């Protein structure tokens, strides 16, 4: 009973997170087996960030020009290259904290886990999801660069992303765990902006799906509706066309509560068409899409982690 | 920049966490030192719920009737008390992992992480405020008993919730490790049901000032209304009283953003008498009030825990 905005338990991740040092610059380091992974931006100085040659800045360092720590116990670095734009330095020790893991690259839509962190220590932990426009809406104040974002399978960490940068409006835009940004953007103090984004239809089915579980029903109606049509009126509050794709997905969910999924849709259609009435679902104003329908299920099954 | 409902990283209670079973109920139980506390509601049947004599049942318990599982590993129980509606069962082993730790009782109005487990196995953390009826808003299915609440100070893990109940709209009820209820809420199968809750008025105004921080500003405006006034008005939408030592505990935010409390309440009166008017406040169309003023100046200004 109950439905909540959950994160991944994060005890697999905080075993895992260090401070690296650059002279001036502190941020924080993935620490997994003998690599520690960071922004590669912890090379710069406030000058060198308005248009830094990383590949020229990282020949003038060392690998005593970075230091790394994890608690109490500095790690000696004995090696050091660039992929991308994370930095990976190799260290004499290897993470015995280091679980299970691999790195993805998710895609829009699909939502994990943020374990912030300043000066590589745990601050706190919530649940977002990558916007359309390859941005997250995150809390990352200035310290927070190389914070990790991560799902849980089973005992398997996936690190999908590591945080470096904030763009217009209060969004935030980081890399793949191969240094791979995420949407078009740059790792530079430079003017950049995010495109519009779009609510991820698929999502708000999906949550749609766990009021009524939950049991809120008031906004399902008697109609149903073509894919075609649904998407018609979809395309004019600024959603995320529905696939076919999207529609067998849900399927489980629709199983489950016997209501057809293009009948949640009409649902759907109605809500944004003549809005809520100043009523709410799941005790929310607005249509929630940070649930994938994965999520949904998770939470109202109980799934668990090792 | 950005403002989430973030949680205290989990990993120092996820490894407390353990599956307690007793004939045909399994549920979670909290390892520390050589106690393993869990809801005594674990030694009965179904028959037993209608009015359970605890101290009798206990009685005919064994030790052996016990199975405490830490992982892999088989705790071995070596004696067993009850304390209100907690039960303690001591172990032959202590916990290696035991954090700092101290039980307290939380007030009404102030937060806590809740990591969500399902057979000693964590499943979620999220935020919960203790409302002012001494219900939490949860998401917890069968088998989450014995689920933690918790805050960190610094290394300091302060324990203040164990799950027992659900109750009609979706809403939860539990106790301190102390095994004292927070409510007038009883551990047996009987009708039960909460109180008319009130809105957290200090913790719209933190919100409020959170959303400042983070530019969001639309809603500030030029007036100022008194304490006696502004009550006045929240009093009529079932807002608790704001009081002169909440206005003198949001000083902090109040130096901080340079906006006045009596001020700010200003806005606040004008959101409750006219709403937002297709607007939202850090994303949300509903006036907050699960975050604390320690909430806000801990996630504003990244406040840390190791
Ligand atoms: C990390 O480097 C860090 N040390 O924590 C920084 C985190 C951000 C600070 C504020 N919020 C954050 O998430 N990242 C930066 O400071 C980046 C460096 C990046 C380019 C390599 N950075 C540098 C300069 C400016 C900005 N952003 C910025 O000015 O944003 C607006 C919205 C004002 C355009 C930035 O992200
Ligand atoms: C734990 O005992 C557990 N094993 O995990 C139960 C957790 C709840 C089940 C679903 N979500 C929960 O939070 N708790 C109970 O089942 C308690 C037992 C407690 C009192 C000694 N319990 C027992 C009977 C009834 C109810 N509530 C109930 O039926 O509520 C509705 C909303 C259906 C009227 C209950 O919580
Ligand atoms: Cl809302």
């Amino acid at each position: 009973s109950g439905f909540r905005k959950m994160a991944f338990p994060s005890g697999k991740v905080e075993g895992c997170m260090v401070q690296v040092t650059c002279g001036t610059t502190t941020l924080n380091g993935l620490w997994l087996d003998d690599v520690v992974y960071c922004p590669r931006h912890v090379i710069c100085t406030s000058e060198d960030m308005l248009n830094p040659n990383y590949e020229d800045l990282l020949i003038r360092k060392s690998n005593h020009n970075f230091l790394v720590q994890a608690g109490n116990v500095q790690l000696r670095v004995i090696g050091h290259s660039m992929q991308n734009c994370v930095l990976k330095l190799k260290v004499d020790t290897a993470n015995p904290k280091t679980p299970k893991y691999k790195f993805v690259r998710i895609q829009p839509g699909q939502t994990f886990s943020v374990l912030a962190c300043y000066n590589g220590s745990p601050s706190g932990v919530y649940q977002c999801a990558m916007r359309p426009n390859f941005t997250i809406k995150g809390s990352f104040l200035n310290g927070s660069c190389g914070s990790v974002g991560f799902n849980i399978d089973y005992d398997c960490v996936s690190f999908c992303y590591m945080h470096h940068m904030e763009l217009p409006t209060g969004v935030h835009a980081g890399t793949d765990l191969e240094g791979n940004f995420y949407g078009p953007f740059v790792d530079r103090q430079t003017a950049q902006a995010a495109g519009t984004d779009t609510t991820i239809t698929v999502n708000v089915l999906a949550w749609l799906y766990a009021a009524v579980i939950n049991g809120d029903r008031w906004f399902l109606n008697r109609f149903t509706t073509t894919l075609n049509d649904f998407n018609l009126v979809a395309m004019k509050y600024n959603y995320e066309p529905l696939t076919q794709d999207h529609v067998d997905i849900l399927g489980p969910l629709s199983a489950q509560t016997g209501i057809a999924v293009l009948d949640m849709c009409a649902s759907l259609k109605e809500l944004l068409q003549n809005g809520m009435n100043g009523r709410t679902i799941l005790g929310s104003a607005l249509l929630e899409d940070e649930f994938t329908p994965f999520d949904v299920v998770r939470q109202c099954s109980g799934v668990t982690f090792q």
